[PDB]
């Protein structure tokens, strides 16, 4: 039926000129040394993605499906949501968000300039005055590093990014923003993803496992999910956000939203010229997380009924799902996962690798993560996020001209401040460093290093300054992904934190702060690390 798109054959340009690699990277050279392996993806690739994301579709759908429709409709129904100023709006616009063809950028609209004001204004008037004429679109080449994989096939071409101007932008906002806000929630309880901290995902996690008698759990997957979803599944979800108590100004405005930009468009390129016409999701537009989000839903909560899954417990970040239900044993839980897949098929949402039921926790990727557990300091078991460090080293040791990656340590040194390999090898490397440039109490991305352990404490606890016996699996994991970017082996990040330690020790005040709690763990003697007052 649907084909998800259809294409001129123009080039899909880039924004940015990509940034020619350099014949040394200061920052990451003692990181790791195989930087042949750290790659971006060219916007040459485009073409090879657009290859693997169109494609035909059909739907089919049924009772089953019918059912969970109608009683999210009940439950959406139980919202009220409003406009949002004009004004309000344009205050919600991201500070460097890409300039509209108009003559203004997102400087003069956070502003509110007068000339960018009049645009919105008449954009929106438009939005209420016709709700046919199909709103033009970009398409562009999203570039991201990644570490190569020869199994999964060299090099991984780059995403697909497609936008209307920046003025609908804004009126997207002031039809939709409540709505993105409080629906949600209001349809999905506690099995929207979003609403979670790292921290509140595992216990989440853990209370659903425990809560069943025998449980199994599974994750669906689908790297092209943007593509999947059928006009009608976007008709659907504007059911859904009608389903709601608003304002006619509002509704209007939707609908028109909906027919004229989110079922569908062509799309032009970087210089100016047609490139395709798109009859699935974009990928730059405000609803693409909550439709996501709320149809896979939908499709999921659908094919849990039709493949018989018991007592299902889920949680949705946008396409990533994870179920955990009772186990029907193994048997009958091979065919359930099997119809569970034939279900979400028929419902135009496929996978990459299919399900399989796993019966322990440490198994089950959900969000490009995944629990595990080690001991902490009184010898408990403490439970924690992680994930495969392959990208995150990758991106670790990416230096252009323009671009410096002490930032993403940071990132990730936050985030997944319990891991063995933030704490092992990202702390020791980024402490090494900035010691180095004596650039300690500098503020990257507004942090302050030697806040870190009050950071960690408030967001991760205590505990994440004591652990130890990381798992076989987390063990092995690490290792693997040193040896595979040429990083050196965990014995050595041992040696280079005891000294790394010292002289965070030696400079004391703030320094010795991070040197005591961030690198117990390296010294033969541990301090006895008591919770720190700044911290609350």
């Amino acid at each position: 039926s649907s084909m998800s798109y259809s294409w001129t054959g123009a080039l899909i340009t880039p924004c940015s000129p990509e940034e020619e690699k350099l014949p040394i990277n200061p920052l990451s050279n003692s990181l790791l040394r195989y930087h042949n392996k750290v790659y971006c993806t060219t916007s040459k690739s485009a073409s090879q993605r657009a290859k693997k994301v169109t494609f035909d579709r059909t739907q089919v759908l049924d009772a089953h499906y019918d059912s969970v429709l109608k009683d999210i409709k009940l439950a959406a129904s139980k919202v009220s949501a409003r406009l949002l100023t004009l004004q309000q709006a344009c205050q919600l616009t991201p500070p460097h968000s890409a300039r509209s063809k108009y003559g203004f950028g997102a400087k003069e609209v956070r502003s509110l300039s007068g000339r960018a004001v009049n645009h919105i204004k008449s954009v929106w008037k438009d939005l209420l005055e016709d709700p046919q004429t199909p709103i033009p679109t970009t398409i562009m080449a999203k570039n991201e590093v990644f570490c190569v994989d020869p199994a999964k096939g060299g090099k991984k071409p780059a995403r697909l990014i497609v936008y209307p101007d920046l003025g609908v932008r804004v009126c997207e906002k002031m039809a939709l923003y409540d709505i993105t806000q409080k629906l949600p929630q209001a349809v999905m309880g506690a099995s929207y993803g979003f609403q979670y901290s790292p921290a509140q995902r595992v216990e989440y996690l853990l209370k659903a496992w425990a809560e069943k008698k025998d449980p199994m759990g599974f994750s669906y997957d689908t790297r092209c999910f943007d593509s999947t979803v059928t006009e009608r599944d976007i008709r659907t979800e504007e059911s859904i956000y009608q389903a709601c108590s608003l304002p006619e100004e509002a509704r209007t405005a939707i609908h028109s939203l909906t027919e004229r930009l989110y079922v569908g468009g062509p799309m032009f390129n970087s210089k100016g010229q047609t490139c395709g016409y798109r009859r699935c999701r974009a990928s730059g537009v405000l609803t693409t997380s909550m439709g996501n989000t709320i149809t896979c839903y939908v499709k999921a909560l659908a094919a849990c009924k039709a493949a018989g899954i018991v007592a299902p417990t889920m949680l949705v970040c946008g396409d990533d799902l994870v179920v955990i239900s009772e186990s029907q044993g193994t048997e009958e839980d091979e065919r359930n996962l099997r119809a569970f897949t034939e279900a979400m098929t028929r419902y135009s949402a496929p996978p990459g690798d299919p399900p399989r039921p796993e019966y322990d926790l440490e198994l089950i990727t959900s969000c490009s993560s995944n629990v595990s557990v080690a001991l902490g300091p009184r010898g408990r078991r403490r439970y924690y996020l992680t994930r495969d460090p392959t990208t995150p080293l990758a991106r670790a040791a990416w230096e252009t001209v323009r671009h410096s990656p002490i930032n993403s340590w940071l990132g990730n040194i936050i985030q997944y401040a319990p891991t063995i390999w933030v704490r092992m090898v990202l702390m020791t490397h980024f402490f090494s460093i900035l010691m180095v440039q004596d650039t300690l109490d500098q503020n990257l991305g507004g942090v302050n290093p030697l806040d870190l352990p009050a950071i960690i404490e408030r967001l991760h606890g205590l505990d994440a300054f004591s652990m130890h016996t990381y798992s076989h699996h987390e063990l092995t994991r690490v290792a693997s992904a040193l040896r595979k970017l040429g990083a050196p082996p965990l014995r050595v990040w041992k040696s280079r934190a005891r000294a790394v330690r010292a002289s965070l020790i030696s400079r004391g005040g703030k320094a010795a702060v991070c040197g005591r709690y961030l690198f117990n763990w390296a010294v033969k003697t541990k301090l006895k690390l008591t919770p720190l007052p700044e911290a609350r």
